[PDB]
């Protein structure tokens, strides 16, 4: 992550709903936020959210009343895509039922807020022929919100991997905002090399095999792009070699093959995959952060997370249009 000096949003409260590992806590906190609630019912993310921020979230979403919730001025979330089964005449709110982003609605309905901060997967936009992000819309627009919504890529923002996703931002219609933007992409001056760990703490992740074949030979030059060196088995996912002169390839929760989760990487004349604080520094995250002891939930974990940095960019230029309020 990184440094913002200009604290756009001291004084402002917060709600870190499906908070996961608590990346939208790491990046409104470092712009002045304060957190009053937070939610996650896997036990494993809750036990590495409390290590961090000393605190466990409260439990199931689906079974906290909306009327006790605290006053807050921004709604974090990033919720679990799902198919919504339209029914009926048109679409909107009483569509989201059964879904766990009824529950969203259901507490932004009845408890302030000045801001919903969303973010989901790359094709949000695509699913059911638009249908599901026309739903959230349709929804957000007719509780009085104004709907803006954006993919943005990693890479773009400081971050060397590979990844996409849509951020979505609403503003209450009674605060009059005609004045928001999204981030401005940059230069990408930080690649896979420079992120790695010494030999010495990683021997353990390489794995030897027999099917190796090399189809490119590495380059001397570093690219903001994803650099296929090989293969293994039949070349599907999981069994690809990606140079560390390049991007990460996109971190997966629920992948699976011989270099399962992180992808597999040519480091020093050995194949290995990612260590934790590794995949760590490939989301953002400061070293800093305290991981859970079982490397294997660690890649669930970070492959279900946010990017970091992008959530800070976005989080300041959203102090902005709300510090703004001339005569
Ligand atoms: C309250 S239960 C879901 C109940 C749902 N109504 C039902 O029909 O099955 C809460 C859900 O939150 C999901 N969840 C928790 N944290 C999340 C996050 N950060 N992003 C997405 N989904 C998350 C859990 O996996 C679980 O499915």
């Amino acid at each position: 992550m990184i440094e913002i000096k200009d604290k756009q949003l001291t004084g402002l409260r917060f709600i870190d709903l499906f908070a996961g590992l608590g990346g939208f806590r790491l990046a409104l906190e470092s712009c002045g936020a304060e957190c009053v609630y937070s939610n996650e019912w896997d036990k494993y993310a809750q036990e590495v959210y409390e290590m961090n921020f000393g605190e466990k979230p409260e439990g199931d979403i689906t079974q906290v009343n909306e009327k006790t919730i605290p006053d807050h001025d921004i709604l974090c979330a990033g919720f679990p895509c799902q198919a919504f089964s339209i029914s009926g005449k048109q679409k909107g709110f009483e569509d989201s039922r059964g879904t766990l982003f009824f529950d969203i609605a259901r507490i932004v309905r009845e408890k302030k807020p000045k801001v919903v901060f969303m973010e989901n997967v790359k094709n949000f936009a695509s699913h059911d022929n638009g249908n599901t992000l026309e739903v959230v819309k349709n929804t957000m627009n007719e509780l009085d919100y104004s709907f803006h919504a954006k993919v943005l890529n990693a890479l773009d923002y400081g971050i060397p991997q590979k990844r996409e996703r849509i951020y979505m931002i609403c503003f209450r219609n009674d605060l009059n905002i005609q004045n928001f933007q999204f981030p401005k992409p940059f230069e990408l001056n930080t690649f896979v090399k420079d992120l790695l760990l010494p030999d010495s703490e990683v021997e353990h992740l390489v794995i030897d095999r027999k099917d190796l074949v090399m189809t490119n030979q590495e380059i001397e030059q570093t690219t903001p792009k994803t650099v296929r060196l090989g293969i293994v088995g039949k070349g599907g996912q999981g069994e690809r070699i990606y140079s560390t002169r390049g991007i990460a390839i996109t971190l997966s929760a629920y992948g699976g093959g011989i270099f399962a989760k992180t992808g597999g990487y040519l480091v020093n004349g050995k194949t290995r995959k990612l260590h934790p604080r590794e995949c760590a520094r490939v989301m953002g995250y400061p070293d800093s952060y305290k991981v859970h002891p079982s490397t294997s939930q660690a890649y669930k974990q970070f492959g279900n997370s946010v990017v970091i940095n992008v959530l800070q960019y976005i989080a300041y230029n959203i102090g902005s249009s709300l510090n703004f309020k001339p005569y």
